[PDB]
């Protein structure tokens, strides 16, 4: 190792200018390294950036889109104006500054973003963050973002198209453990897909399969019924959590919180490099803080007010749920993030 100064260490000495990047952006991005919403944000980012990436594309001769290449903040006013990336420009005009500041590509500014952010969730993992990407880009064409009201074909193949199997996919919705919709509605804006947005565990995962009962919403937009007041649940997710390509996954999830970390990190490695050379990279994943000391279940648990009659077993060829757990006291609404 050597060192940066003042007790921070690095294998790569190059990385010693990513701890100028991290000390701003926690105290002046994620307002003193929380997981809120500029955090959720910079995950999401890291997503729009690397799903402009298209293999098929590529096999007919046309440009699918340089993948997670920061083309999302250099290219903002034509990504932001796609449908799925709609209200996405109060968050690029946000991190923008941040990577011109530092003079860090914003390939590299996304990604690392993204990882701090994440490592600010109680429960969270610790990404890596290669650093070195390219500041010359192209914009992503249109029409490869996921929509929520898309079906699970439709996700699937999308995903395929940019490298990832459904089993993947499902690991990397273990970010809507930590994530809330604005644009969705803008009238419940902030009302999130968990009942613990700041928290990485699995209560996506349990609170995503049991029958929806009510709207937190209008019902419009890919909103569908979700299980507590002031939860939001996506068609998307719905769709994803009961297909038979991805429903075991997704129940395999729900008692082993360690494992959705491991499958996360794993997963959110591959989403760092779509479209770049890793060999062209450097390691600088020693930069990446680690989560608040805070124990977060392993195992999820029924909300309150729910029994194990409340959860749609989607899982054939698997098997059954366990008794999870039930949370004590009444039932309650979902604080947004706001
Ligand atoms: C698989 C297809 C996916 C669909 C259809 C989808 C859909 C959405 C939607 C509709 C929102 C709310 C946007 C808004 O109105 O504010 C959202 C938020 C979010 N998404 Fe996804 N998503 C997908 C995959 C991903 C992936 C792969 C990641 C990152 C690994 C991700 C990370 C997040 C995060 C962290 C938020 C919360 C952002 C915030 O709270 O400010 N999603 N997602
Ligand atoms: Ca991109
Ligand atoms: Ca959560
Ligand atoms: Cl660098
Ligand atoms: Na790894």
């Amino acid at each position: 190792m050597v060192s940066c100064g003042g007790g921070r260490s690095v294998k790569n000495a190059a990385c010693c200018a990513w701890f100028p990047v991290l000390d701003d952006i926690q105290a002046n991005l994620f307002n003193g390294g929380k997981c809120e919403e500029e955090a959720h944000e910079a995950v999401r980012l890291t997503f729009h950036d690397a799903v402009g990436f298209s293999l098929a594309a590529q096999k007919a001769g046309k440009f699918g889109g340089g993948g997670a290449d920061g083309s999302i903040l250099a290219f903002s006013d034509i990504e932001t104006a796609f449908i799925p990336n709609f209200g996405l420009e109060f968050t690029t005009e946000g991190f923008i500054p941040f990577a011109l500041a530092h003079g860090v590509s914003f390939g590299d500014f996304v990604q690392f973003a993204g990882a701090v952010g994440a490592a600010n969730c109680a429960g969270g993992p610790r990404l890596q963050f290669l650093a070195g990407r390219s500041n010359i880009s192209q914009p992503s064409p249109d029409g490869l973002v996921p929509d929520p009201t898309d079906s699970a074909d439709k996700i699937l193949a999308r995903m395929a198209d940019i490298g990832f199997s459904p089993t993947e996919v499902v690991h990397l919705l273990a970010s809507h453990s930590i994530a809330a919709q604005y644009e969705v509605d803008t009238d419940v804006a902030g009302s999130p897909f968990d009942s613990t947005p700041s928290v990485f565990d699995t209560q996506f995962f349990v609170e995503s399969l049991l029958h929806g009962t009510q709207f937190t919403g209008s019902g419009q937009g890919g909103e569908v019924m979700s299980p507590i007041p002031g939860e939001f649940r996506l068609q998307s997710d719905f769709a994803l959590s009961r297909d038979p390509r991805t429903a075991c996954e997704w129940q395999a999830l729900v008692n082993n919180q360690q494992a959705m970390v491991n499958n996360f990190e794993a997963v959110m490695s591959r989403l760092a490099v779509i479209g770049q050379i890793p060999s062209e990279l450097v390691d600088c994943s020693d930069v990446i803080p680690t989560p608040p000391l805070a124990k977060v279940a392993q195992v999820g648990s029924l909300p309150p007010g729910k029994s194990m009659a409340d959860v749609q077993v989607a899982c054939t060829n698997g098997m059954p749920f366990p008794s999870l757990p039930t949370s004590p006291g009444p039932v309650q609404t979902v604080a947004p993030v706001l």
